[PDB]
């Protein structure tokens, strides 16, 4: 399909793909991409099938295709990129860097889908399991509770009231999204490049306990992971911390650059 892209600043210091989560698109990372394009970076942002700007069902795609999209990306650049993802996108980049280890320069991941959420019943991953192979392209709402998502109430609205922000996931996606949850930690060790994890300590939505296994089985040695304690699922807008996050990341693409 003709998926949304768009290329932010010069790449003075190379390339940073943006991978969005579930439900949301590139759009939400204004600033992220304003502070990368000021310290030399051209961003690379794209929208997921199902998701944003981009055609197709609402919800419908996975961590699959969205590895194939940033292969295309790769060879549209001619270069190794940096990976940044969050949440679902955070899975993809560390997939990424597993599946494709020499292709990238480095992964930062900001709150990657790597445990089971509690308020997720073991039942559902059964049923994704099901629906994933019987019904893929079936419907269903993601469970996700918005006030979940910040500490700033006013982030929380602007999700709510994003009309390109929805709640759907369709089988296909939710079986994927489990599945390689599972062969994140199975293949940790093919990880070449530099790794940097960011986690809030009271995110329910991805359970840090997660990331923080991913980085004990990590077997590069330029790996880091960092919480930012009290912090939800997204801290990219949270009154203590969004600031230092935007910080923690441009700081370790610059060293890394
Ligand atoms: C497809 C059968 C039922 C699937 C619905 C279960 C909800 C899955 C929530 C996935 C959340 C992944 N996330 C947002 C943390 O990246």
């Amino acid at each position: 399909m003709e998926l949304y892209r768009a290329k932010f600043g010069t790449p003075e210091r190379g390339w940073v793909v943006l991978v969005h989560g579930l439900g949301e698109h590139s759009g939400r990372y204004g600033k992220l991409i304003e502070l990368l394009n000021g310290a030399g970076f051209g961003v690379y942002a794209f929208d997921w099938p199902g998701h944003g700007k981009s055609p197709g069902k609402r919800g419908h795609t996975s961590v699959e295709e969205a590895m194939k999209i940033i292969d295309s990306i790769i060879e549209e650049l001619g270069e190794k990129p940096f990976l940044f993802g969050h949440s679902l996108g955070g899975l993809t980049v560390i997939r990424y860097a597993e599946t494709r280890p020499d292709k990238i320069m480095g992964v930062v991941a900001s709150s990657p889908a790597l445990a089971k959420s509690p308020k997720t019943p073991s039942f559902m991953v059964a049923l994704a399991k099901v629906l994933g192979r019987i019904t893929p392209g079936l419907s269903l709402s993601n469970g996700l509770d918005p006030k979940l998502l910040s500490r700033n109430p006013d982030a929380v609205k602007r999700y709510i009231e994003d009309p390109l922000v929805h709640d759907r996931i369709s089988g296909k996606l939710g079986m994927s999204v489990f599945d390689n949850m599972e062969r994140a930690h199975k293949e940790a060790e093919r990880i070449k490049a530099p790794v940097l994890l960011l986690v809030g300590t009271a995110d329910i939505i991805t359970p840090p306990e997660g990331s923080r296994r991913l980085f004990e089985e990590l077997k590069v040695k330029d790996k880091t992971i960092m919480e930012f304690k009290g912090a939800y699922h997204e801290i990219f807008e949270d009154p203590e911390w969004g600031e230092e996050f935007h910080r923690a990341i441009v700081e370790w693409l610059v060293s890394h650059s």
